[PDB]
């Protein structure tokens, strides 16, 4: 019978299948291909602006008692010569950051809070921008 | 939809968040552990098992008229002498070869059929067998040591 493991089953595959795809430069869905662009532009990013980006990263002093005012506000700095990709590749590279920096410093409780800043940053101001620009599609034409 | 940006937007945060996270040995969650587990896993497979797993990948050619029934008696192969993690490992991996060479072959709407067939090999045959051997938890302790 179709219980809760035939559920997850079902997302494994699902996930397992866009992984094997991905590596040949195919893609399970457009979805599924704006993931893997933006996982790919991150790791460039990262690489291309290493001892800048470490500078960034370190304007946000992250403790359990940082509010979405102090996110914004750096992230604000990042867009502040107005919005492109490469802008928006770093908004998601800084979060990435600030993750894997609560995990080391063991306040993982902060990374639920890190993702539903960055889903507000997103909605509030970069929306607006990607819809003008093409939306998600076009940054994967220009990325790929 | 009303909440179709919200639920785009959020999947894109998850995804990006759980790459970054899994890059430095973290996991978003207990599934995305698994997932990240099991694409590591299928990678260590397919270069372990290459010349073998060319000869089972050789067996089942997915053209738009090729029924379900030819997959799992192929994939039922693989199991006939008991189901281990590695023989998991070699049926997710055979699925996965039998997408690519669909869309080597322009043929991208049977990607969608083949990970059906999966699922639904899954729980016709292999959910006792997961949940008897600790289920897919286990799978990524055994795997991460
Ligand atoms: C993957 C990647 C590679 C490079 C960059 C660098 N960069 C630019 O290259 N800026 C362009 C304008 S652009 O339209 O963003 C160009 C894009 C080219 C391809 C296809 C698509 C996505 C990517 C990759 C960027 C468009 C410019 O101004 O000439 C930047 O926009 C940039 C952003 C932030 C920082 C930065 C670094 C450290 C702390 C704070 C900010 C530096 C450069 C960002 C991402
Ligand atoms: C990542 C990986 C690595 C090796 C294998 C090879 N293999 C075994 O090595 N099998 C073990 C028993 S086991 O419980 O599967 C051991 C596991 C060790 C870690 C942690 C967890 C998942 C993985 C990786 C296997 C348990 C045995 O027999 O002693 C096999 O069971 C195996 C399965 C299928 C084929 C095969 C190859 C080509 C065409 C068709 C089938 C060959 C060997 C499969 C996966």
């Amino acid at each position: 019978p179709l219980g809760s493991m035939s559920q997850s089953n079902r997302e494994l595959v699902v996930d397992f299948l866009s992984y094997k795809l991905s590596q040949k430069g195919y893609s399970w869905s457009q979805m599924a291909a704006v993931k893997q662009a933006l996982r790919e532009a991150g790791d460039e990013f990262e690489l291309r602006y290493r001892r800048a980006f470490s500078d960034l990263t370190s304007q946000l002093h992250i403790t359990p008692g940082t509010a979405y005012q102090s996110f914004e506000q750096v992230v604000n700095e990042l867009f502040r010569d107005g919005v492109n990709w490469g802008r928006i590749v770093a908004f998601f590279s800084f979060g990435g950051a600030l993750c894997v920096e609560s995990v080391d410093k063991e306040m993982q409780v902060l990374v639920s809070r890190i993702a539903a800043w960055m889903a507000t940053y997103l909605n509030d101001h970069l929306e607006p921008w990607i819809q003008e620009n093409g939306g998600w599609d076009t940054f994967v034409e220009l990325y790929g």
